[PDB]
């Protein structure tokens, strides 16, 4: 994206990423 659909996008993914690995 431009950062204003993109930098909000990859900051939800890694939470939930980080709370759904193992």
């Amino acid at each position: 994206g431009v950062k204003s659909s993109e930098t909000t996008l990859t900051m939800f993914l890694k939470e939930m990423q980080l709370k759904g690995l193992p």
